[PDB]
């Protein structure tokens, strides 16, 4: 059905594509981010790099869905000036450890033609310490993994199982792409692969040392979950029903560094940005972007505004939002040839269409994954240069607010973050108020060891916060946009 609909479709001969890449992680962003990337190259440069997708943990709807379609999904950008669609076609096969299982999962990713591994499985999935990158041996989805290596249910045990049947059968090795939005992502990855192959093999540890790189990634294109209006409105668009279809904006980026050592697309034909050093670009898009975003997420939802676009109405959450970029995420910032001030101007704007519903609770998912390198490590830069960093102290305290559970109305916040139950603890062990600031700061995997043991920090955020509990957080938003 997916061939009849209004949009650009798959013209290349899709049997002619090879399955190079193996994504862990099939969700929406993938695929109207990477999965778009590579039907371009397939469409308009001779590419014949295809994928196989695999979800490991959840996921499960996507991959059937595909499954009776021809492995097609469509992406629908959207914004105020136009709508465009594409049928993306580079999907060779969907798999899922509960419907193929992991054995099927394993032997694709040890054909010889695959050249990298990429993933989008959330900050969550590698089962690190927010706080300092590092993996978490007593995490018990790794000591389960660490026991039981040949039955892997993580991301980094099923890619490192791979690894060893690939070096067992004399193929070489794959390079392992991180997508996910987190600084020195590669670095992340090498980390925890290092981590966890020391953990179970020795000698494998140090041959993914010698053959394997971790190349880091900047990644942006704003991606609502999707949901049933989404899917209503890509049929109204394209005349076609897709299950898998998603909605996204127009504006898309990808700064990769290049360090592959099998091989990789043509990406920077497409448009990404194929460079030696990537960090720069992600401290810029994840502080002023994603810092922001968080800050109008917790924020904007204590105030009851329901989505991003619904903030930028409010002139007070805008000027917050723009005063946040450019005076305290900015400075922070070593990236040079960009205009910053141009930038925060299009993230404003970027913000403000129309045409998506990009959920307030969404972006407030999984806080304790997010708030280090969102706001906390632009924080350290003006603690370190003493400068102000009251826009960030608020962000930090309305995360701090909305984490007690309670909105403002005096109705329940569902919270969804993987350290909910030393958040719950945290909270339910203080007394709202300052000793409530003095309990959060105290989870160290978050705010680290140096933020808790900050007189200054924890002084800001404190007034930050009774002033959210004073005057709630429109009002106390509108107070500190002009402050
Ligand atoms: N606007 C956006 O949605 C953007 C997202 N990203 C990155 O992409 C990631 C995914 O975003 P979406 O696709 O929008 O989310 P999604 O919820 O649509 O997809 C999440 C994917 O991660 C997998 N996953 C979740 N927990 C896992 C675990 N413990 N182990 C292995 N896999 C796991 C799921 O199976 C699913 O395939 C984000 O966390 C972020 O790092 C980056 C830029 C923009
Ligand atoms: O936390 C989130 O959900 C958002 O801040 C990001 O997914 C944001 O949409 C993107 O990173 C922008 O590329």
């Amino acid at each position: 059905h997916l061939l009849s609909a209004k949009a650009t479709l798959p013209v290349y001969d899709r049997n002619n594509l090879a399955p190079r890449i193996v994504h862990l992680g099939f969700g929406a962003f993938h695929r109207a981010h990477q999965g778009v990337y590579a039907d371009i190259l397939a469409t308009e440069h001779f590419s014949d790099w295809g994928y196989y997708e695999v979800n490991l943990i959840g996921g499960e709807q996507q991959i059937a869905d595909l499954q009776q379609q021809d492995n097609l999904y469509t992406v629908a950008e959207m914004s105020a000036d136009a709508w465009t669609a594409r049928v993306v076609g580079v999907v060779k096969k969907a798999l899922h450890v509960q419907i193929d299982g992991l054995e099927t999962v394993l032997a694709a990713m040890c054909e010889p033609q695959i050249a990298i591994v990429s993933l989008t499985i959330t900050e969550k999935g590698y089962f690190h310490s927010p706080a300092t990158g590092q993996l978490m041996l007593d995490h018990p989805m790794v000591v389960a993994d660490v026991q039981n290596p040949h039955q892997p249910k993580t991301a980094t045990g099923v890619i490192v199982e791979a690894l060893a049947r690939r070096k067992a059968a004399g193929l070489p090795a794959f390079t392992v792409m991180s997508c996910d939005n987190m600084p020195e992502n590669g670095h992340v990855m090498r980390d925890v692969v290092t981590s966890y192959a020391q953990a179970i093999d020795v000698k494998l540890a140090q041959w993914i040392e010698d053959n394997v790189t971790f190349p880091s990634t900047m990644v942006d294109r704003i991606v609502p979950a999707v949901t049933e209006d989404t899917l209503a409105k890509i049929e109204q668009l394209t005349g076609v029903r897709d299950a898998a279809g998603v909605a996204c904006e127009p504006f898309r980026q990808w700064v990769i560094e290049d360090n592959f050592v099998a091989g990789r697309p043509e990406w920077e034909k497409a448009g990404a940005e194929l460079v030696s050093d990537v960090l720069p670009y992600e401290e810029m898009k994840l502080r002023m972007l994603n810092g922001s975003h968080s800050f109008l997420a917790y924020l904007g939802y204590l105030a009851g505004y329901q989505h991003i676009n619904d903030c930028m109405e409010d002139e007070h959450y805008r000027h917050a939002a723009y005063t946040l970029m450019l005076q305290e995420q900015a400075p922070t910032l070593k990236v040079q040839g960009v205009d910053l001030q141009d930038y925060a101007n299009r993230l404003i704007e970027r913000y403000s269409n129309p045409a998506l519903r990009h959920r307030t609770w969404q972006i407030a998912m999984d806080g304790s994954q997010k708030l280090p390198q969102r706001m906390l490590d632009s924080v350290r830069w003006h603690l370190a240069h003493d400068s102000k960093f009251d826009l960030l102290a608020l962000g930090v305290a309305g995360w701090m607010r909305y984490v007690g559970g309670v909105d403002e109305q005096g109705n329940p916040i569902e919270i969804s973050d993987p350290l909910l139950p030393v958040i719950q603890k945290a909270v339910q062990s203080s007394a709202e108020g300052t000793a409530r600031v003095q309990s959060l700061l105290a989870i160290k995997a978050i705010f680290g060891d140096d933020l808790p043991g900050n007189s200054l920090f924890t002084t800001k955020v404190t007034e930050a916060y009774l002033s959210l509990l004073a005057h709630g957080a429109k009002a106390t938003v509108a107070k500190y946009s002009v402050k």
